[PDB]
């Protein structure tokens, strides 16, 4: 003789469950599902479920929304933990839950702050304040503790109607517009009002023609045959296994010398120190040179520094024509942004004085500088990034030079097997080529090797989980996109105006 289904607390629990499901729906926006409308459905839920809530209730809803998104969208990290971590399966699940909860603090933060300063359900909350605040809370997610900016809905528009915005203001401009349009749709829905819907449709539609702009010019007098060797080496300290790996890569490469101007091996393809492989590298250099070809490859470089310690780098080196190999050559690239929990553990430097020496890792990776020159091979300028680094759009843009001919990324996504992880990673890699209007050569161990065209399109690809070479003709491009010239500071100016205007109005609403 009561209505327990209609209590205030129960209505809030219903919102938390829906938030969970609307968050998870957003995972469908990303590869390999590639249902870009799901990003709008997922953000509509976020914006609508937080209306007419107290701030702490809104924060809970935003946390649960994020938990659905990250819980369903980056649980592929389990595959690495469970295969290589040595830990009990329940510990592995809990670590993944912990990761998803951590990232959901930033969506709860967004929701809580939005509710406190813009409690009324209005077009200002959703179209002006929310985009600005989402930009700030997502920057923090990608910055705190080195950051993890995985699953930004703008990437889901690589093959969508908003892709033309990315070469002008970067992918974060697409995150901005999507939040704004999804908020206007949520507003139209709850107030049953057609005016915010029309506005939303116009704003969503205005960018459509930009997708037809080519900010670049092709250079066919520079077209070359490029080869990328996907060795598909399983994950491993055996010098024999090392030699079996050099055998696969060398024998796949030898018939391409004299035909492919550029040959590419993936991240850490040579699984030995550069100092222990001088005879191999200098012989290889000579074969490539005598046939007019160049080789770029990943390798681990423990380089003795002036303190007579070893900096261990995750490195790219060059050999052959136009890139004479040398241990002292500057024609190389050292990974700058290490993978959190992969190549380091955040907060480790603070805790190290107390750790027993026998428990510390044998070797830990050092960091190359934030800016490094393009690699040069066979006359070709290559702006390089290793693995996770390709998802850092501003950093890729900061290393880019107008004379860059190609973006280069080499990676090893074998850690995550047959999960959606490598596909999401591949999708973000495509956004860099669109933003900077250059082809991107992505060479991987077993995990989406491909040539991406200067508008983010897949020009060539080989299947995952195959030992095989991708060989094709590639053409470099020149020209500066607006985003390449400026970076993201124009979006920040817009964010500051939107946010200034919204905060001013919220303070006026009070007192
Ligand atoms: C029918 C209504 C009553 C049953 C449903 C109860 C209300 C909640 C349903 C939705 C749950 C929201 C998701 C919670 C997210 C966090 C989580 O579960 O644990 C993560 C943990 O690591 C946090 O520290
Ligand atoms: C080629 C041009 C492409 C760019 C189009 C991007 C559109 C988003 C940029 C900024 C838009 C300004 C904000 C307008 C929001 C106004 C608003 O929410 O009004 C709703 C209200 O009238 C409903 O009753
Ligand atoms: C207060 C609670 C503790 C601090 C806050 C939680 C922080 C997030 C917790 C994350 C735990 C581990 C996440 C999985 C890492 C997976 C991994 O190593 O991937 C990279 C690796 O495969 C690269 O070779
Ligand atoms: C550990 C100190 C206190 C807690 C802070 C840790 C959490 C903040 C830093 C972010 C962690 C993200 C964890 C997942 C990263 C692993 C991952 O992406 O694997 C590499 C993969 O992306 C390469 O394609
Ligand atoms: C962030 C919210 C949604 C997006 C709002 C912004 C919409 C921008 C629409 C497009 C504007 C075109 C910008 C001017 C580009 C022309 C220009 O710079 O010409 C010189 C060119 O060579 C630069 O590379
Ligand atoms: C008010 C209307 C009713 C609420 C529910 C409708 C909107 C949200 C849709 C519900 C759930 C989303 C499920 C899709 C995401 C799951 C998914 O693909 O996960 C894949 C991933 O786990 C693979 O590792
Ligand atoms: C890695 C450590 C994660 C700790 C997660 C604590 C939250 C547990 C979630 C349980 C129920 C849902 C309601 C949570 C509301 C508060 C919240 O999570 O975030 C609030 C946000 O303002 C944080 O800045
Ligand atoms: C596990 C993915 C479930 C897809 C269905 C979406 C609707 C349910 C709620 C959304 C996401 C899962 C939330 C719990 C956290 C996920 C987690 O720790 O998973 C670990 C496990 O999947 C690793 O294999």
């Amino acid at each position: 003789s009561h209505m327990a289904f209609a209590s205030l607390i129960e209505r809030q629990r219903i919102r938390l469950l829906l938030a969970l499901l609307f968050g998870a729906c957003g995972t469908l926006a990303f590869s390999p599902y590639d249902v870009w409308p799901a990003a709008i459905i997922s953000l509509m839920g976020l914006q609508a479920l937080t209306f007419n809530r107290r701030p702490l209730q809104s924060a809970a809803i935003g946390f649960c929304w994020g938990f659905g998104l990250f819980g369903s969208g980056i649980n592929w990290v389990y595959v690495s933990i469970a295969t290589f971590g040595g830990m009990p399966g329940p510990v592995n699940i809990f670590l993944v839950v912990l990761l998803a909860a951590y990232l959901s603090l930033y969506t709860g933060l967004f929701a809580g702050v939005l509710s406190r300063l813009w409690p009324k359900t209005t077009w200002l909350r959703v179209a002006i304040a929310a985009p600005a605040l989402w930009q700030v809370t997502e920057f923090l997610r990608g910055w705190v503790l080195t950051g993890f900016p995985w699953l930004q809905f703008g990437y889901s528009q690589i093959d969508g109607p908003l892709k033309g915005l990315a070469p002008i203001m970067g992918v974060e401009a697409i995150n901005f517009l999507l939040m704004m349009v999804s908020g206007l749709l949520a507003l139209a829905l709850v107030k049953r009002n057609w005016r915010p819907l029309v506005v939303a449709v116009v704003l969503f539609a205005l960018p459509f023609p930009l997708r037809y702009i080519q900010w670049f010019t092709p250079q066919p007098e520079k077209t070359i045959q490029v080869s990328m060797v996907q060795g598909d080496i399983p994950q491993s300290w055996d010098e024999g296994q090392l030699l079996n790996t050099l055998k696969i890569y060398y024998n796949a490469t030898a018939p391409l010398m004299g035909k492919s101007s550029l040959i590419i091996w993936p991240e850490s393809a040579i699984t030995d120190l550069e100092i222990n492989q001088q005879p191999f590298l200098k012989a290889l250099d000579g074969e490539l040179r005598d046939k007019g070809s160049s080789l770029v490859t990943g390798i681990v470089d423990a380089r003795l520094n002036k303190q007579n310690r070893y900096d261990t780098y995750n490195t790219i080196i060059t050999l052959g024509k136009g890139a004479p190999y040398s241990y002292e050559s500057a024609d190389r690239y050292n990974k700058n942004h290490l993978v959190p929990f992969g190549e380091f553990v955040p907060l480790e430097s603070i805790l190290r004085p107390l750790a027993p020496f026998f428990d510390l890792p044998m070797s830990s990776f050092s960091r190359g500088p934030y800016i490094q020159p393009p690699l040069s091979a066979n006359g070709i300028e290559l702006t390089a990034a290793i693995c996770y680094e390709i998802i850092l759009g501003e950093q890729v843009r900061d290393n880019f030079r107008p004379d860059t001919d190609y973006l280069l990324t080499i990676s090893n996504d074998a850690w995550f097997g047959k999960s959606i992880g490598p596909w999401q990673h591949f999708q973000m890699a495509r956004m860099r080529a669109l933003e900077l209007a250059r082809p991107l050569l992505r060479s991987t161990n077993n995990g989406i090797t491909a040539v991406i065209g200067p508008q983010g399109e897949i020009q060539a690809m080989i299947p995952q989980f195959t030992r095989e070479v991708l060989t094709t003709n590639v053409t470099p491009t020149t020209g500066l996109t607006p985003y390449a010239r400026t970076g993201n500071w124009p979006l920040w100016v817009l964010t500051a105006l939107f946010g200034f205007a919204a905060v001013l109005m919220s303070l006026r609403q009070r007192r």
